[PDB]
């Protein structure tokens, strides 16, 4: 099956998922320089404050945290977004360096990781649906350089000893994902794709200008999940990012100056 190892990473992905080769993939490269400001673009909604979390989970591409999403508890709204979308999941992309390990780069810069806030268009009933669609998720993107640690990452820190292994899932409730974000809401956008398997071409992208910090040791506890299953020889869980895919006929957009 697909991962990101030599025999089955991204240059593989392919011969499974002919859609990799398609005209609006990610992740890209943002250059700065060519993204133009739109200034119709609308401050970004985010509403996070009825969040609730289920569990974390281990599924040996990432670790995901859950969320109820019966109902708009937390939803993005606004920017380049028509209607409401709801907080499915978040997970990490990262690497087995400092300097590599986010899935957008800018001006070919890569950051220490990448935060994947997922969220789906409710006018779709349900995620299934929506990842047939070309406006049906929204994914919140927001890079991680190692440096300050970040307060609103250390629970999660704190229980991925226990899922450590592919499979593995712990009851994590209660968790508020606004301490993940940055002071910024300045964004980038662009129409995409899911960066893995299916790589379905149903996302608006909205990458946040403004990195988050985060420690050393933080980011180093990503670095010790494990690919493999319990009981199986330890692959440590590292460089699970896709690089980044031509622009093609796209056109990335800036709400900022
Ligand atoms: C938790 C959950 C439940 C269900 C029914 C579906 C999904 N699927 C999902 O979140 N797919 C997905 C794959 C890749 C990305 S990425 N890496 O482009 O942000 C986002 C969502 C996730
Ligand atoms: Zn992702």
């Amino acid at each position: 099956h697909w991962g990101y190892g030599k025999h089955n990473g991204p240059e593989h992905w392919h011969k499974d998922f002919p859609i990799a080769k398609g005209e609006r993939q990610s992740p890209v490269d943002i250059d700065t320089h060519t993204a133009k400001y739109d200034p119709s673009l609308k401050p970004l909604s985010v509403s996070y404050d009825q969040a609730t979390s289920l569990r974390i989970l281990n599924n040996g591409h990432s670790f995901q945290v859950t969320f109820d999403d019966s109902q708009d508890k937390a939803v993005l709204k606004g920017g380049p977004l028509d209607g409401t979308y709801r907080l499915l999941q978040f997970h990490f992309h990262w690497g087995s360096l400092d300097g590599q390990g986010s899935e957008h780069t800018v001006d070919k810069k890569k950051y220490a990781a990448e935060l994947h806030l997922v969220h789906w268009n409710t006018k779709y009933g349900d995620v299934g649906k929506a990842v047939q669609q070309p406006d049906g998720l929204a994914v919140l993107g927001i890079f991680l350089k190692v440096g300050s640690a970040k307060p609103g990452l250390q629970k999660v820190v704190d229980v991925l000893d226990s899922i450590k292994t592919e499979g593995k899932s712990a009851d994590f409730t209660n968790f508020d994902p606004r301490g993940l974000l940055p002071e910024s809401l300045d964004y980038w956008t662009y129409p995409g794709s899911l960066t893995t398997p299916p790589l379905a071409e149903c996302v608006t992208w909205i990458v946040l200008k403004e990195p988050i910090s985060v420690s050393s040791e933080q980011v180093l506890k990503f670095r010790k999940l494990n690919f493999n299953g319990e009981g199986e020889p330890e692959e440590l869980m590292v460089d699970n990012w896709r690089p980044a895919q031509p622009l093609k006929n796209r056109q990335i957009k800036a709400s900022f100056k």
